[PDB]
């Protein structure tokens, strides 16, 4: 039982020689330079997220050009993700890049597209036109992931509302406004996004973090909007509203993965239930084998201090325990004072949680919840991981070009690193979001086709030998769709 | 649980398309002819046992020559086993081939080597010389697997005892006499046996059923006596005395397999404890992977009637449930009136027990009791059977020349037939004692070495296709020591 395994732990227990959980960071003013991006990569960042709710196509271009440059200079594959705007509502900019709203103070929310560029604590912009008709005196307006709340007192015209500010808090530019239960009709796939998405395909982003997904049909609209040029790009659905959670089943089916975007969720649903939701999504992904990302406010206080609170630590670790493939840093790196220290601490908390975990349980639990009869190749991965546990193999080698086989292995949670040998360089970046995998690029255009698998398999084992996973005389399990599995001794 | 699985059963449930348990018969006057031996092979006999406690080397020769002839004419591999005399004590022959001892009647047991050829109900021979010194008035003498008991009244000379016969019963020639607790010193490996064993090596017997094994050292004495010429012959230790059971651990280690010879055991230990012993031996073999045979009086009443009692049925089935690889017929075929009917009924009871069993439990139970870390090749077989269960594969193909890999697979109890492809014809016979395996002879001297494994693997699948195990589009798992495993679709 879980209680029995807790008794066997010790603070002194040596950490694993590899990290499994994958870190994702958000690139902002604090982290756009190559000299900072290199910092994040060495500190533990696997994926760079670009939030398209801020900055121009001119800005994100620079992010892309610098992420890639910092990667090549360090000799690693780092993935780039586009995060769509979606059917959100955003405030407008402010004079001084921010506003300081105080408890008791009164403010003005206009829908005048000329209060976009200028924003006081007294008056600012909200980019939903119909706003005046959606609200009544008494109803709240939530600013910034449910932190700041304004109570509506009255109208002023057919554009502006008088609003009591109920709590003190500083807001910067373009904070998300959230209206709970207001049936707020907004383009399931907005015009701004079709623009944003096609830019992603052209520059060659590795994955799309689709915001505010609510239905299966909605995901199709995204992939259809990506065009035939971007069929290879992954679609990670951000579950952050009431219905998205209720329709999780069918969304997972269409999607390539899930993000528990807790910021918006923690407003749209009663905050205590966010916890239940987390569990549900994560585990449901674990069963399917589609990577899951936990995100938002996990290390919030490290935007200011150099050390997280005991709650914040708890969160990161407990998330890894819940089965999250990926943990993600938002404002913590985008505008934080400690962008390297925040990544290091997360990588370290991840190791600790992962070492004090029993992966063997995860393996059996997942296997139990699989529909017998399994497919040909899924059984192979299953059993080949069952092989790892019985043999205490210190590494695994999988040959997947598309990436499927690699993930399908990681699905069954082995207690060793999974080395994935692929000929396609994109697959290496796209695997930076599935847990406990490392990718090795086998250059097809200068080392030959190798339909004998001989040179590739031995390349993966060399990577294992170099990273110090296996020595001379340790066991390594090798799979290659993949329908053949072998256990070999290493020289 | 076991109780839960019992509720899911039904008398109407269709039987498996293959039998797993292996039948072994004893060749006697009823079954020595080729026209009868063919009968036994078609009725379900896998192995022919020769009991060397009866008949000359001239007699057993004929058995060998006819078993082999009946095999070749039917086109199957049937194994031949030698069953040693051991440190036993046997009565002497009788005028009329038998004696009828009645309750109340008085009899004479002489140790005169001239009452060997003539034997009355009044007087016969017992081939232990020291007998007169081992017994006292009051002590019993057990004749014929503990059926007939004589109470010693007095001496008559320095050769003969006066004995009350306490129960009525007919005994034929050379019934085994058993003396409980009498520390009876007898050559651990007797002179008669070294003669018998060397005859086995010359004619080329497939396995030795070593009688009355009591220690590890004792098994060595057998293999050492077999010489370097018979290193390939298997040594099945017959546990049938007090110490043999107590030293089971170390005996298993040295031996190639165990037989629970219950006849002699049921005298040497308190008959109710035979049941506990059975369980212990069998399960201990199951854990090691060394085949176990259950034997003696399993279908006794079918030496006379054409239908077994409800106890006798119970026994055969319950034995298969206990985990026995092999069930063996002794007097039932050797001198029975229904030698074909007795084999058919056993094959049928075996199917029924085997169909109403959950092999999946056996698989997990055995796997649990394996020392982690497993060997390279043992994990492969383990996981490759784990593959069979998840994929509902209807057959398995293993390439083992020596036979080890084949057995090591059968160790983990899959729910399908195991087709074993071997180049050596002996291995086919020697596999006739491990459960749920069928052997296919791949002729090495007229079909080539085939170090690519291609032609052999496809030969095993053809056997599966011919026996109607797999159709077009079913799953078959293929292993080849064996350190590579594949799951393939069939054409
Ligand atoms: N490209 C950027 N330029 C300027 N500021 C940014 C940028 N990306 C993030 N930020 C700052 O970091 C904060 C949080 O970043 P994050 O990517 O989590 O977006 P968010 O506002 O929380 O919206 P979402 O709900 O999509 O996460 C933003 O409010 C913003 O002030
Ligand atoms: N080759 C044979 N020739 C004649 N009779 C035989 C032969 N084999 C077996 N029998 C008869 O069958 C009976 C039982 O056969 P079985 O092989 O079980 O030997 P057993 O006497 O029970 O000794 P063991 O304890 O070795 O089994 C014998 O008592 C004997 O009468
Ligand atoms: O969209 C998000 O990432 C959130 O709301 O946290
Ligand atoms: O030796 C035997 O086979 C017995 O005693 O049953
Ligand atoms: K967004
Ligand atoms: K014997
Ligand atoms: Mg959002
Ligand atoms: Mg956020
Ligand atoms: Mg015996
Ligand atoms: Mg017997």
């Amino acid at each position: 039982s879980q209680l029995a395994h807790n008794l066997t732990l010790s603070i002194f227990d040596p950490v694993a020689n590899y990290r499994a959980a994958r870190i994702i960071c958000t690139i902002g003013p604090s982290t756009q330079s190559v000299e900072a991006l290199k910092g994040l990569i060495q500190s533990g960042m696997s994926v760079a997220r670009m939030n398209f709710s801020h900055g121009s196509h001119e800005y994100h271009q620079t992010t892309i050009n610098n992420v890639r440059q910092a990667a090549a200079e360090l000799g690693v594959n780092i993935a780039i993700a586009l995060d769509t705007k979606g059917p959100e509502i955003r405030t407008g900019q402010f004079v001084g890049g921010d506003a300081v709203m105080e408890r008791g103070a009164t403010c003005y929310v206009t829908t005048d597209p000329a209060f976009a560029d200028k924003g006081t604590k007294d008056k600012f912009y909200i980019d939903y036109q119909n706003l005046s008709k959606v609200v009544r005196p008494g109803n709240y307006i939530y600013i910034d992931d449910g932190i700041l709340i304004l109570q509506v007192q009255s109208h002023e015209d057919e554009q502006t509302l008088e609003c009591t500010v109920t709590n003190s808090h500083t807001i910067s530019d373009r904070r998300g406004v959230n209206l709970p239960g207001c049936d707020v009709d907004l383009p399931a796939v907005s015009a701004k996004d079709r623009v944003d998405l096609q830019f992603g395909v052209e520059q060659g982003v590795d994955m799309i973090f689709a915001s505010f997904i609510r239905s299966a049909e909605q995901v199709g609209d995204v992939r259809k909007a990506l065009g035939p040029k971007g069929r290879d790009i992954m679609i990670i659905c951000k579950i952050e509203n009431h219905q998205g959670v209720q329709n999780i089943d069918s969304i997972i089916e269409e999607s390539d993965g899930i993000m528990v975007a807790r910021g918006d969720l923690g407003v749209e649903i009663p905050a205590e239930k966010v916890v239940v939701a987390q569990k549900i999504l994560i585990s449901k992904c674990n069963v399917a084998g589609k990577p899951v990302i936990c995100a938002t406010q996990m290390l919030e206080s490290m935007t200011y201090n150099p050390r997280p609170t005991r709650a914040e630590v708890s969160d990161v670790a407990n998330a890894v325990f819940n089965g999250a493939d990926c943990v993600m840093l938002s404002g913590e790196t985008a505008k934080g004072k400690y962008p390297n220290e925040v990544v290091q601490y997360m990588a370290r908390i991840c190791l600790e949680a992962q070492s004090a975990l029993n992966e063997y349980v995860f393996f059996n639990s997942i296997k139990k919840l699989q529909h017998i009869p399994m497919s040909a190749d899924e059984a192979v991965c299953s059993s080949a991981v069952n092989s790892v546990y019985e043999t205490k193999a210190k590494a695994m080698v999988v040959l997947s070009n598309t990436g499927r086989s690699a993930r399908l292995v990681a699905k069954y949670r082995p207690n060793c690193p999974i080395v994935c040998v692929t000929t396609r360089l994109q697959t290496c970046r796209q695997l930076n979001i599935t847990q406990g995998v490392e990718s090795v690029f086998f250059d097809a255009d200068k080392l030959g086709h190798d339909e004998g698998k001989e040179h590739r398999v031995a390349a993966g084992v060399e990577f294992a030998k170099s990273k110090g996973y296996v020595q001379t005389g340790d066991y390594c399990v090798v799979i290659h769709y993949a329908n053949q599995t072998r256990i070999l001794l290493v020289e």
